[PDB]
């Protein structure tokens, strides 16, 4: 009776039903309404609107999901709207402010005084199959750097969307913080900060932490259980995951998954374009996390087409803050014999790309004589601003199509609403959220049980999101399919995922299903209530 | 472990120490910051402040009952900035607003589609030992009518009240509402209304209803349990309180706790003005619920100190909304034989009181000329304008004391700011708030075993409240004991109630304490975390 209420697994507040209500003796606890699942979502949206901030949105649908899980999701599943308030950018002001409004605690907290005994600290948690798990040590959150042990807010928002775009079981969900100190100068300060009052622990220490980490997770859990990085500084997250993605199965969304959809705007783009990868010449401002990801998979996708790696690399240049990169570690990859520049205007003239994508954070960076230059060059410029939020974006999609005479085939990180061109017809840009990857990957990967996730499952994810862009779609000029459609998107990449693992025998869940499209569906989330 | 987490009485958050966490098996749930209760309370009114308004602050205190009742309480006793908050007005609000808003629900909804098997929906009620309970039928909710089976609010604030301001134990306490439809229009037309949809069930069908009620409330709980009626319609409150009263442990705090108020703020009144309850002449704006209850309990009062009730009535006058009653059924027994009148400011005129109540929800009617009237009749006069909320008030403290040139001795139902007056000297005009009285009152009669509520406790009540008003106090205009030492005032309270029952063997609870002031301490809830 009242426990069933207090267990968000199985409330269904007033969608009880007036006969379960007598036979589980909580007729009483409720008042008299009857409500059906779109009643009570409609009564959960009314508020929604009511509130003042996207703050407090936040705040009413974390509520929901520590009350009422179904309706939580279903809330959620009916994304566009809500996807923005659970997660980013919304998510970041939350952890800003994780300490101030800290009050039903989700997932898990592991800290270096636990070193020794990460073992006992998961059996604390009360789930015992996780196949999923997000981790974070808080050093690198969006664009507001070191928030410590605030940083649970993100591995929380994360899995909200494994569930809701994926259908991940949320019970087999783990969000997990690492505390090893944080940087941050103002909570340490803050009496009310919930963290470890003391800096990062760096070094030797800091790495065995990790490696007693991964082993203490896939020792409870399995080494097929899923351990996705998010928000490491840059260093640590190269590190770690190269050190890690051959032994447990694993990822870092913030390279990977950036880069699964970037290569999906580009191979949607090649449809407008009618040339082929090939063809292309492409430059990157940014030569960090993103931008090498992004590369390493344009260049297995030219690989792919058929052209030696050799030739393949030749196709890219990177430009990084001091500049372009040329022949004078992971950059010396593509630094080609060129002439040393810096001013980025100059950079386009003299390279002339096709394509021209942003993932340096740095707001504005396309100008109208760049825009002007990439629409001279080409009849139609590929031009991605895939850096977040809005205000960091290289440029808008009001300057993109005005300044290229609508000629631009545009995409970007953060969302854009439509423009109209003097022409009358609208443009739609797409955005590049991350998103459109990791849900369908994760749950993919964990339903046929694969140990590693290599390249190919990215690069054959874009491949999959590109196919699923409709040529009407491509005349609205969207790089990507409508973000209503993501539960599909999803599908479609899991389906895929699966049937090459049982063909190529990488698959470890046995015996092989028949049928493999049933086969995913059976492995995602309802959002109806269980009977 | 996990499961303490999410019983409300016992969850820490926080303040779990650090062995606990691990003796229960919880290290890991929560972050590494260990939180006395007070760097707690803190928090919570840091968050308290930053919000936007006092509904949303309701809801933040709402959500922390829901999750960490000794903290709930611990920040309500940090009382004059929470009180109202999670009550009256703020709860009116609330109230209105029920349907939208509807969260994790507290409280008993008990519908005359129940009749005849009322007894069972108490069992679906977790908590077996219940000493107090609050109901309405929400048909007549502070000043906003009726508001059906949204008015559940008010008696989950109402013993919020009991709690903070009493020491009754939240686990004792059951707030119920009796739902048997509602002439709201707009509720019965909302598709959100958690109510029955439908019209009032009226005479003898609501009467059995009632009935049934309090038949199973006593025999489920004992008759010692205490049953406040609260909010219903004024027909209703009188018929149900005397048809109960010498059969229940039962009392509305509407009509005779708001009469213990104002008779203590008589009482205290008379020490500033020097003379006897009997050298009063008191005229009442309003004839209804509050007005006939304080005449009655003046009236004993006036007894008490040795005058005949016949000599004794004499002294007061009403005046309804068709004017001053004269010889021309409870209103009857004040039926003095005098002309007719309408007109207020001429009536105060013929009438010439010492003391003048407005308890008529009519703002402004005490004005310029009753106030100059009444300073011109007496050195001092009584000015007591005790409807709520501000907006109904009778008149301001600041046009009462601006216009009496000081004079006047004031107090009034809702809270008005400490007024300077050309003299320099800053008066503290008091609050006549029912929280002086049936926090204490519930605490004595419980403590006892009192099976009956008689007007003499009420009485004694009142005086015990003016007997805490310190001649300091008296000289800044107070009339009551300041609202933070309600804690006091209550535990005074109910230390008479106690004394008086032993030695009046009216007292159930045997053996009888050898010291009554530990007694009622050993029945009071603590702010503090069991161990």
């Amino acid at each position: 009776g009242y426990l069933l209420t207090r267990n968000p697994h199985l409330n269904k507040d007033l969608a009880f039903t007036l006969e379960e209500r007598q036979q589980l003796n909580i007729h009483g606890l409720l008042p008299p309404s009857f409500n059906s699942q779109e009643i009570q979502v409609l009564r959960v949206v009314k508020n929604f609107e009511h509130l003042n901030s996207d703050f407090d949105r936040y705040l009413l649908l974390m509520d929901l999901q520590d009350r009422n899980e179904k309706l939580f999701y279903r809330v959620l599943t009916s994304i566009e709207k809500f996807m923005p308030i659970v997660y980013t950018p919304t998510v970041g002001l939350a952890c800003q402010q994780y300490s101030l409004v800290f009050r039903k605690p989700r997932g898990l907290f592991i800290t270096i005084h636990d070193r020794g005994h990460i073992a006992s600290v998961l059996n604390a948690w009360p789930e015992d199959v996780i196949k999923a798990i997000v981790v974070t040590d808080g050093e690198r959150i969006l664009g507001l750097g070191d928030l410590g042990c605030n940083g649970m807010g993100i591995p929380v928002g994360k899995l909200a969307l494994y569930t809701a775009c994926g259908g991940m079981n949320p019970q087999e969900c783990l969000p997990v913080i690492l505390d090893v100190g944080t940087e941050n100068e103002e909570l340490l300060k803050d009496p009310l900060y919930i963290g470890l009052r003391q800096r990062r622990v760096r070094g030797s220490e800091y790495d065995d932490f990790l490696d007693e980490f991964m082993e203490a997770v896939s020792s409870k859990y399995g080494m097929n259980c899923l351990i996705q990085f998010e928000d490491f500084a840059n260093v640590n997250a190269f590190r770690l995951l190269n050190k890690y993605r051959n032994q447990y199965c694993t990822f870092n969304d913030d390279i990977q998954g950036t880069a699964s959809v970037a290569v999906a705007g580009l191979l949607a783009a090649l449809r407008i374009t009618k040339n082929k990868l090939s063809d292309q010449t492409i430059l990157f401002q940014g030569a960090g996390e993103a931008a090498l990801g992004i590369a390493h998979l344009i260049v297995m996708a030219l690989e792919k087409e058929g052209l030696p790696k050799e030739k393949a690399i030749k196709k890219i240049w990177l430009v990084d803050s001091k500049g372009l990169i040329v022949k004078g570690q992971e950059k010396e990859k593509f630094a080609h014999e060129h002439e040393e520049m810096k001013n980025l205007e100059a950079i386009v003239q003299e390279i002339k790309p096709t394509a021209l994508i942003g993932v340096a954070a740095i707001g504005g960076a396309f100008s109208e004589q760049i825009l002007k230059d990439m629409a001279a060059f080409n009849e139609r410029p590929i031009i991605f601003a895939l850096s977040n939020p809005t205000s960091k974006a290289e440029c808008s999609a009001e300057q993109c199509y005005k300044i290229t005479k609508g000629r631009a085939i545009f995409a970007s990180g953060s969302p854009f609403d439509p423009v109209t061109l003097p022409n009358g017809q609208t443009l739609y840009p797409g955005q590049g959220n991350n998103s459109y990857v990791f849900p369908g990957v994760a749950l993919g990967v964990v339903a046929c049980g694969l140990r590693q996730i290599t390249d190919n499952i990215f690069l054959t994810t874009a491949e999959v999101i590109a196919q699923q862009v409709s040529d009407k779609h491509l005349e609205e000029g969207r790089l990507y399919p409508p973000l209503n459609t993501i539960r599909d998107v999803s599908l479609k990449i899991a389906e895929k995922i699966v049937k090459d693992a049982y063909q190529e025998k990488t698959a470890t869940v046995y015996p092989e299903p028949q049928n493999k499209e049933a086969f995913v569906r059976s492995q995602m989330y309802s959002t109806d209530y269980d009977q």
